[PDB]
C-alpha cells in the first residue's frame, strides 16, 4: 500500500466537476478547483490547469496528471514548512503517509495548526495524539476518513485501509 493508493481510496475519482463535502468545486482525485460559488470560475480554473477547453470534463490520464502534481506539492509543502518538517522527519514511513494525507486534504496551513497533536506525534505518544486529533472540526465533518488516518498514526500499519 502507498500514499497514492491511500489517497485514491480517501478521495475517489470523478471525471466531471463536483462539490466535495464543503460544497467547493473539485475534479479528479480530490483536486480543489476553486473556493468560490462560480461554476464558471471553476470551469475557468479547470481549463487553465489542463491547458485546453475541457467543458468541465477531463480524461483519466488528465486526472492522474493533476494527482501526481498534487502529491508532489503536498510533500514539498511539508518540507518547506517550519512547523511540519521536524514532525515528518521524526516519523516512520507509514506515519509520514498519514501526515501527507492531512496536508493534501486541508492544506499545510490547516495542519500546522494541530499544534498539540503535532507535539504528541513528535514524542511518539500514539494513543494521546489520536484522542487529541479527534477533538476537531475535521473529525466531526468527515469522521470515516478522519478515523482511517487517525488509526494510521496510532498503529503505524495500513490496517485501516485493507479491504477498501
Amino acid at each position: 500500500m502507498n500514499i497514492f493508493e491511500m489517497l485514491r481510496i480517501d478521495e475517489g475519482l470523478r471525471l466531471k466537476i463536483y462539490k466535495d463535502t464543503e460544497g467547493y468545486y473539485h475534479i479528479g482525485i480530490g483536486h480543489l478547483l476553486t473556493k468560490s460559488p462560480s461554476l464558471n470560475a471553476a470551469k475557468s480554473e479547470l481549463d487553465k490547469a489542463i491547458g485546453r477547453n475541457t467543458n468541465g470534463v477531463i480524461t483519466k490520464d488528465e486526472a492522474e496528471k493533476l494527482f501526481n502534481q498534487d502529491v508532489d506539492a503536498a510533500v514539498r509543502g511539508i518540507l518547506r514548512n517550519a512547523k511540519l518538517k521536524p514532525v515528518y522527519d521524526s516519523l516512520d514511513a507509514v506515519r509520514r503517509a498519514a501526515l501527507i494525507n492531512m496536508v493534501f486534504q486541508m492544506g499545510e496551513t490547516g495542519v500546522a495548526g494541530f499544534t498539540n497533536s503535532l507535539r504528541m506525534l513528535q514524542q511518539k505518544r500514539w494513543d494521546e495524539a489520536a484522542v487529541n486529533l479527534a477533538k476537531s472540526r475535521w473529525y466531526n465533518q468527515t469522521p470515516n476518513r478522519a478515523k482511517r488516518v487517525i488509526t494510521t498514526f496510532r498503529t503505524g500499519t495500513w490496517d485501516a485501509y485493507k479491504n477498501l
